[PDB]
Order: C-alpha cells, then structure tokens, then sequence
C-alpha cells in the first residue's frame, strides 16, 4: 500500500508470537522494539540517537511480519520509548520513499 | 524520485542559502539539523529522542529545498547526531511510504 505521513506511520507487527504496534522508520538503521522476553541467545549492544544511547539486547534471525509481509532479521530489544521498524527490515518488505 | 532503503536515504538540502546533506526520516515528527547559523528570530524548545531530551532552537517558516522540492516550515537546530528531515516537511514535498 501507500502510507502518507500526516500522522506517524504506525503499523501492526507480529513477532515472537505477539502483536505490537511499530513505526515504519526510514531514519532507523536497525529495528528497535520495546522490552520483550524473546527466547534464545542475544548479544549486548548500545544504540544512539537524539539524547544519547540506550542499552539493548541484539537478537538475530528473528521472524517479523509487517502488514502481512514477512521478514527475518536482527531485532534490538530494550527500553526504547517507541517501537521502530528500521531499514534492515523495511528493505525486505520492498518499502520505498516516493515523491 | 523513488528511493530504496538499502542505504541511508540521504539527500542534499538547501537552507539559509547553504547546501547540506540530510536524512529523510519517517520516524521523526520534526526536522532537526546540526548546529548552524540561521537568520531571524528563534525560540528555545525541547525535543525527545531515543536517548532522552535535548534543547534546540526553533526557527519557524524557514525556506528549505529538499532534493529539488521546496518546503517552508519549522526547522529545529541543535545537537542531533545527524541532520534529519521529519514529517512536517516530508508531507510538504509529497513524500509517501510505499510497499
Ligand atoms: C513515548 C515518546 O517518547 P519520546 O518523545 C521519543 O520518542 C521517539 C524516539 C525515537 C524515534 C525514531 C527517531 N526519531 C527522532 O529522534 O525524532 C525526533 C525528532 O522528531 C521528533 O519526533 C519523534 C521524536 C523526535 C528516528 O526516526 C530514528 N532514530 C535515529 C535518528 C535520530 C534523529 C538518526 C540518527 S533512533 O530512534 O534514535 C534509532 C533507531 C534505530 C537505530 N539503529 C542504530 S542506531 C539507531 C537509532 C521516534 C519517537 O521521549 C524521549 C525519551
């Protein structure tokens, strides 16, 4: 579909057997999601933006479904104020910017 | 244009008569540029990102050309990690997400 940007581009995602809401975020290199206790191993990581850095857990090869489109990639989990779908997954669903 | 997301969606902008590079950021409500000199009045504002809040200078009704497309709107100037074009101006240039 086509999503205009008058409001935040929020969509429903499915991850770890749960449904969440997340922003389609072209300014996010990586995908960063609210605290959730996903199974399996992870690696510590720090990601930075406006205001500084936060500590997150990096999970690899995670299946996510975004508006019915399936993707598989790295997800960062931690105390983020907003769930964002980053370019690592947006490319996999064929998302482009158009003007 | 149609812009894929395998790389960062960086474009050239013109503001205050100066060329800069900025990131088309659908996750940003507002447009935030690194420290620079802009003519005219400004008001202090606070904005919040992934790591907390920062202080910025709010410039209203500023002319800015983004990848050949003109906008006139609010530009925030302060210690952002990178120049970002947010939805307040992405809407002005007719930018949508598509997949
Ligand atoms: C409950 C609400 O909490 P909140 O208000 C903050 O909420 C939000 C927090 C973050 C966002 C998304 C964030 N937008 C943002 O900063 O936008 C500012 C300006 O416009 C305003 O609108 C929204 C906030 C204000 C960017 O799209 C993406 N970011 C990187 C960019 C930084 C500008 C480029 C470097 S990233 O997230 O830092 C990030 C993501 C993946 C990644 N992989 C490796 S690094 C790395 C860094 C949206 C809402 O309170 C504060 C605690």
């Amino acid at each position: 579909p086509q999503i205009t940007l008058w409001k935040r581009p929020l969509v429903t995602i499915k991850i770890g057997g749960q449904l969440k809401e997340a922003l389609l975020d072209t300014g996010a290199d990586d995908t960063v999601l609210e605290e959730m206790n996903l199974p399996g191993r992870w690696k510590p990581k720090m990601i930075g933006g406006i205001g500084g850095f936060i500590k997150v857990r990096q999970y690899d090869q995670i299946l996510i479904e975004i508006c019915g489109h399936k993707a598989i990639g790295t997800v960062l989990v931690g105390p983020t104020p907003v769930n964002v779908i980053g370019r690592n997954l947006l490319t996999q669903i064929g998302c482009t910017l158009n003007f």
